[PDB]
């Protein structure tokens, strides 16, 4: 029962993610990407290497580029969300709003899995951009990327893998406390499955990690205050980056979010 | 011409599989037994088994909380129906509750119709027959939400629709393109659009001989704007001045602004 409800969402997460954190460690390592660290490499890989609003100039180009993978992922995670057993028997309205408060949690969590502290995979793994050229992007757009490496730093190494993250990104979705849930016991009911499924997984995965399951749960605090932070920056983009565009989807996420 | 019979034929394959009730099931029953519920002795008949909730207040608010109760499960099958749509579920999720949250009305005084006679309304999969006058002997305000609904189902009906025809048009109720915070709204006219060019064609090989009937539907459209329009302010005055009468908490959503 509880193994075959963590083999549903395993196998849900491997349907439904392109780049797993097992495809994204073997390119990291050399089991090789085209390497984005300046202006110049950048156009090369805009020009056929590797892969929009008018460009306006570099800063704004990666920031539309993040919003491009924003939207893909929220497509992912919704084909994700939508085979976890009984999300689907939530009525429509619940749906939206558990991936409204819960998307950006679970992308940053899953960012972790092509990030490590040089740089990020782009475009299924054939680029890689630097970290030194994202911090070197103009304000308040540099801003935004670097507290997201912080944090994919420490939470690799967890050393968590597919199978785990499986369950960790469930339980990020199906959180009880998102405003404006209608059915709040059913959400809290599955939510409550999910964890109990994630704490029997990591006993036979990780036999010999010391505290894993209550790291997860400071993890999943972390990542909604990491939110919240992230929120704040895209809310102040917005007020003093007029002339920069901000995707339909994103701005219904971050409408009321304060 | 040739993708619009097929994308027809798979909106009534979706009518089909989600919808308990069809208007031919329906219009076969009124006219043969459903047990008839026309009094306070009737209905506590009907839910004691003879054909079946928060808890009881009065006769006024039970009929109500059933009226409730049917809108939850039409809502269910219509969510269904509009995800078997092509290119429906290809819209993001809060999209498609956009689209359904303001819709869902519509549609459902729309198929109302096709279980209902000047006489009465079928309840619980046609098991029950409730009598227009037994609903019209109401308490105030709840007595006022139904007349308009019968009076809208019988000149619907004189339409002379068909479950292939009420396929589309339902779809095409539910694929519009000027709800409030829509956010695709290109692709959702032109999925509208692509609707209504079937709906068209079909009309014309289901029903050659009837004059004028396309846009008497797109009147009829218009009509059940009005109708949920006039349902949604009789709405509001139930929730302030029957405060102690239970909304179920979809609803309150759906009439949330
Ligand atoms: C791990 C570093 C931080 O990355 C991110 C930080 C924040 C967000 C949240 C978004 C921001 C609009 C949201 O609010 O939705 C997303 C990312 C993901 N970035 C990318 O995938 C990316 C970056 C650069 C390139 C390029 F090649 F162009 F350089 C291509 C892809
Ligand atoms: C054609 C008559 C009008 O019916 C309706 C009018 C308005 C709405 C919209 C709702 C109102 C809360 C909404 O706002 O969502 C729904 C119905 C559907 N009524 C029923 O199916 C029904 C009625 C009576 C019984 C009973 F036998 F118990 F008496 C059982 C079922
Ligand atoms: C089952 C589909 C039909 C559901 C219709 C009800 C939709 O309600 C709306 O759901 C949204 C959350 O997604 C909220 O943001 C809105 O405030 C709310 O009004
Ligand atoms: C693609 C799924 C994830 C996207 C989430 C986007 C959430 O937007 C919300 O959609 C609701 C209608 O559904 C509106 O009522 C809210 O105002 C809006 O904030």
């Amino acid at each position: 029962d509880l193994k075959a409800f963590s083999k549903h969402i395993y196998n849900a997460y491997l349907k439904n993610f392109n780049m797993t954190k097992k495809k994204a460690r073997s390119i990291l390592t050399g089991k090789a990407p085209f390497v984005i660290h300046d202006i110049e490499t950048l156009w090369q890989a805009e020009k056929g290497l590797v892969w929009l609003p008018p460009y306006k100039e570099i800063s704004v180009h990666v920031f539309y580029r993040c919003q491009c993978t924003t939207v893909e992922t929220v497509r992912e995670l919704t084909e994700f969300a939508k085979s976890i057993p009984s999300f689907s028997s939530l009525f429509l309205n619940d749906q939206v709003t558990l991936l409204k408060y819960g998307v950006h949690e679970a992308i940053f969590a899953m960012l972790a899995s092509i990030v490590n502290k040089d740089g990020l995979l782009v475009a299924n793994g054939s680029g890689f951009v630097t970290r030194e050229f994202l911090r070197s992007l103009r304000k308040p757009f540099s801003d935004i990327i670097e507290p997201k490496f912080e944090f994919a730093v420490k939470f690799n190494a967890l050393e968590l893998d597919d199978s785990d993250l499986a369950l960790f990104i469930a339980a990020i979705i199906l959180c009880g406390d998102r405003p404006g849930l209608m059915n709040v016991p059913r959400v809290e009911a599955i939510q409550d499955t999910i964890l109990r499924a994630l704490e029997f997984h990591l006993q036979a995965n990780h036999p010999d990690a010391q505290y894993l399951f209550p790291k997860l749960l400071q993890k999943m605090a972390d990542l909604r205050q990491l939110v919240t932070e992230h929120a704040q920056m895209m809310q102040r983009i917005k007020k003093t980056e007029t002339e920069t565009s901000l995707h339909p989807l994103l701005q219904e996420i971050y409408k009321d979010m304060y």
